[PDB]
Parts: C-alpha cells; sequence; structure tokens
C-alpha cells in the first residue's frame, strides 16, 4: 500500500519529506519508524482525528498493522460518538498525548500516539481485501451509517487520480481539510504518501496559508467549493494568492459542486482553471477532469481508470439525457458496517452501486451533474449533512414539539441547514441559539441549524 514506507526505506528516499504541519514535521524513514512504533502498539482502532500530525502517523499505523481505522471528529457529541463507539466497537483510540478526550470515550483503552516514537515497521501480512477504513457517513434518514473501504479501494482510486492528475512523487500538497472524512484524509494524506510525495497541512485551512506553501514549493491545491468561495472573494486584494494560484500546477475541487461564479472569478484573476472530481465515500473517487484534459466549468470529467460509469442505459452524448450514474469497479465500498440489507439496496443486480446523483454526458463523454433521482440531499461546506439525524436530535430539546430539517441555497457553504420547528409554546419559540448549541453538542458543530423558521406543523 506504501511502499516508500514499508519496509522501512534508507538512504535518499528515506528523507525525502512525508508530512508537514506548520513547523513540525515527518521524512519518510520518520514517519514510518513514528508509524511501525504505534503499529507494534496495536497488534478496529478508532483515532481521534485532529486535523494534526498525529492523525497522520496513527492511520498510517493502522493500515500498516492491517487493522482498521475508524475515524473520529474530534468536535463530535456524545450522541453522535455513543453511536460511533457502539457500532465499531474499537479496542482502543489513537490520540495525541495532550488531547482533552469526552466522556464518550471513558471506557475505552487510550492508546497516545508519538511522533518522535521509533519502532520497526511491521511485516505486511495484508489483504487486498481487508477493510482498511470505516468512515461514518450520513444518510436521509438515521444515524450515520459506517463505510467499510478495503485496501484496494484504497490503492486503486489513488492511482486512478496518479494517472487522471498526473501526480507524482514530486508533487507537494497544501490541503486544510479534516481528516475524518474521504478528501482529507484518504486523497490528502494517504494520496501523498502513496506517491512518494508529500502534504503540508494548513490546520485550519485560510487563503494566506494557502497562498504561503503555494508561493514556496506546494504545487497542488485540494479543498472544497466553499474554499474556492472564499479564495475568490479574497483575489481582487490579494496578489500574491493570485500568484500563488496562477503558478500551482494543479488546482482541484471536490466534494460538492463549484459553481460557475467562483470559477470564473479565479479564472479572471489567475488564467487558470479549477478541476473538478465526483465522488463519494461508498465509491471514493468516480470521475474527473484530467490534468491533460480540456478544463469545462461545471463538469466533473470522464470516469477515472479502472471505473465502470453508467447513465440510467443513456447511450446518447447529447448533453441533455438526465440519468442516474451507476458505478463499479475495485474503487467501491466492501459494505455498510451491521447493516446488510442497507448494503444490498445500495446495489443493483449486477453490481452497480446506485449513487443518486442525476446527470447528463456531453458529446466530449464529459459528465456534468445536474440533480438528483428522488431524493434531495443537504450538502454544506462539503459535508453531506442528513436531515433525519437533525430532526432526531431537535426532538429532543424541551421547547420542540416537532421538527423537520432542510437545505437552502447559502452562496459561503453551497447550502444551509434550516430547521423548522413547532415550538412547544408558540409565544415563546426557541432561539436558533439554542437549537443549533444543542445540535452541535449532541452531533456536531459543522450539522447545526442555521436558520429556524417556526410553524404550525412539519412532515410526519
Ligand atoms: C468522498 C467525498 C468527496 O470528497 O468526493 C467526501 O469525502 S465529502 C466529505 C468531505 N468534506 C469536507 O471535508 C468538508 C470540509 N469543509 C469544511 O472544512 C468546512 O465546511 C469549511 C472549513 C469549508 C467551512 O466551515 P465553517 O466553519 O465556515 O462552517
Ligand atoms: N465535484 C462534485 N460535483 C458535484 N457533486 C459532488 C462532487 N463531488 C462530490 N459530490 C457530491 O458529494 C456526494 C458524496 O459525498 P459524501 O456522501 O460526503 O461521501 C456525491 O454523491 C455528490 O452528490
Ligand atoms: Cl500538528
Ligand atoms: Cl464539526
Ligand atoms: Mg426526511
Amino acid at each position: 500500500l506504501f511502499p516508500a514506507l514499508s519496509p522501512a526505506p534508507t538512504g535518499a528516499p528515506a528523507d525525502r519529506p512525508a508530512l508537514r504541519f506548520g513547523e513540525r514535521s515527518l521524512t519518510y524513514a520518520e514517519l514510518a519508524a513514528a508509524a511501525g512504533a504505534t503499529a507494534g502498539r496495536i497488534g478496529r482502532v478508532a483515532v481521534w482525528a485532529t486535523p494534526a500530525m498525529e492523525t497522520g502517523v496513527a492511520v498510517v499505523a493502522a493500515l500498516l498493522a492491517g487493522v482498521a481505522a475508524v475515524p473520529l471528529n474530534p468536535k463530535s457529541g456524545d450522541k453522535e460518538l455513543a453511536h460511533i463507539l457502539s457500532d465499531s466497537a474499537p479496542s482502543l483510540v489513537l490520540a495525541p498525548p495532550d488531547a482533552e478526550l469526552p466522556p464518550a470515550l471513558g471506557a475505552l483503552e487510550r492508546v497516545d500516539v508519538d511522533v518522535r516514537a521509533r519502532g520497526a515497521v511491521p511485516e505486511d501480512g495484508a489483504d487486498d481485501g481487508d477493510p482498511a477504513l470505516v468512515v461514518y457517513t450520513s444518510g436521509t434518514t438515521g444515524p450515520p451509517k459506517g463505510a467499510v473501504i478495503p485496501r484496494r479501494a484504497l490503492a486503486t482510486t489513488l492511482d486512478a487520480l496518479a494517472d487522471a492528475w498526473q501526480w507524482t512523487g514530486e508533487d507537494v500538497l497544501v490541503q486544510g481539510l479534516p481528516l475524518f472524512h474521504v478528501h482529507g484524509l484518504v486523497l490528502g494524506i494517504l494520496g501523498p504518501l502513496r506517491r512518494g510525495g508529500s502534504v503540508r497541512h494548513l490546520g485550519r485551512f485560510s487563503t494566506e496559508g494557502a497562498a504561503r506553501e503555494l508561493n514556496d514549493g506546494a504545487t497542488m491545491l485540494f479543498g472544497v467549493p466553499t474554499m474556492y468561495h472564499r479564495i475568490a472573494e479574497t483575489l481582487p486584494a490579494d496578489p500574491e494568492l493570485a500568484k500563488a494560484l496562477a503558478g500551482a500546477r494543479l488546482l482541484v475541487s471536490g466534494s460538492a459542486a463549484l459553481p460557475v461564479h467562483d470559477h470564473e472569478r479565479i479564472a479572471a484573476a489567475t488564467g487558470r482553471r479549477v478541476i473538478e472530481r465526483y465522488g463519494m465515500t461508498e465509491t471514493l473517487m468516480n470521475t474527473s477532469v484530467r490534468a491533460d484534459g480540456e478544463p469545462r466549468a461545471g463538469t466533473v470529467g470522464v470516469p477515472l481508470p479502472g471505473v465502470e460509469l453508467r447513465l440510467v442505459p443513456i447511450a446518447a452524448l447529447d448533453g441533455e439525457s438526465v440519468g442516474e450514474i451507476q458505478v463499479r469497479g475495485p474503487n467501491l465500498f466492501t459494505e455498510y458496517l451491521n447493516r446488510p440489507d442497507a448494503t444490498a439496496a445500495a446495489f443493483t443486480e449486477d453490481g452497480f452501486f446506485r449513487t443518486g446523483d442525476m446527470a447528463v454526458r456531453d458529446p466530449d463523454g464529459y459528465v456534468r451533474i445536474v440533480g438528483r433521482k428522488a431524493t434531495d440531499l443537504i450538502k454544506s461546506g462539503g459535508y453531506k449533512i442528513g436531515a433525519g439525524e437533525i430532526e432526531n436530535a431537535l426532538l429532543e430539546h424541551p421547547e420542540v414539539r416537532e421538527a423537520a430539517v432542510t437545505g437552502e441555497p447559502d452562496p459561503d457553504l453551497g447550502e444551509r441547514i434550516v430547521a423548522w420547528i413547532v415550538p412547544a409554546d408558540p409565544a415563546a419559540p426557541p432561539a436558533l441559539g439554542t437549537l443549533a448549541d444543542h445540535v452541535a453538542a449532541r452531533l456536531a458543530p459543522h450539522k447545526r441549524p442555521r436558520v429556524v423558521r417556526y410553524l404550525d406543523a412539519v412532515p410526519r
């Protein structure tokens, strides 16, 4: 999976940079040795997945050990952690030494991840179908399902992207994405390691931080559309940001659609374009605009090598016939953990995954996502948010009789979460702050409502 880490590297390859988090870093040899020491201490494991160097070491340790990792959002609330802990039943939690863990984890064995530890890299005994990660992803109803992602899916999607993006071990990625989802963790940490390159993780994203790294040897930027919106807003005032983007080898957006107004403001300011790629937790990456392809706003390009894609079948490349994307390939997840009926429902009889995403293809083969088959989802900041679980949390509040949750457009977030409340007392309805704080404390801050509306009645 990482031939530059296992077996332990030697000579010049060993002293190449691997991970950089501000002034903290690890070379390939240092990462292999620190992850190896950790791997020997874990013969499923949870990872307290802060946007910090320890998270890279922890996940690489699990992969070297051949033990599935379950990334935890360090801002998850009590309900959300209890569910993941009960569902995935990890043996231990890998955490940074100084992390304050919440009481939901009080009974779990804590293994501190030491980035200065030096141990042997375990022998690789893993099989390609072995679970690599369990990544919790929201559905339209109920609590998040654990997508079990096999080792082979990681290798194949990362190598497919290497071909599409002309990504090599000479590339230096900058990113500031969360490390408990696929974009930040798989593409943004494991991808550079599989390639033999490096990543500079910003901790918290900022336009200034992205500019700094791209003006100082970073060659690629990955972000969600919200980050590109904030870049587009800042460009007129920020000459060094404009130069940073103009000089980049590749700018990539994903997790949600990049609006054409943001695309074109970036092109106006910098003279170059942002590649979009389309993927899902359950499928990893499906399509991308290629580095050697024509840049086309509002598209997600062509199927990646090894991905079988169809629209439903619609065979005309007409830019007009709307159909459901379905995919098959070694990029696919194994199952939803403990959910065999939901797993079976996600697949056609002949083994294609039903994405729910609606698309056309143009005469060049390019895919444009234009909607949904039956059921909108909510994407806020490039997080997929499930309405039903936000409703279920709001219903716990004593000032809420009934609740419905929807998304509405937001120029910065793509969509913002709306809470529709039948109050306990219509003359004293619960304020947004009380409801938002409650959902943040139960679920996670990114899932909080940003708007509240009161009604007499909501769907049952
Ligand atoms: N570049 C993109 N354009 C439009 N939608 C996207 C793109 N990348 C991912 N998505 C959406 O994100 C979903 C997967 O996100 P997730 O459920 O968080 O794994 C897909 O089903 C799409 O709806
Ligand atoms: Cl750090
Ligand atoms: Cl959060
Ligand atoms: Mg619903």
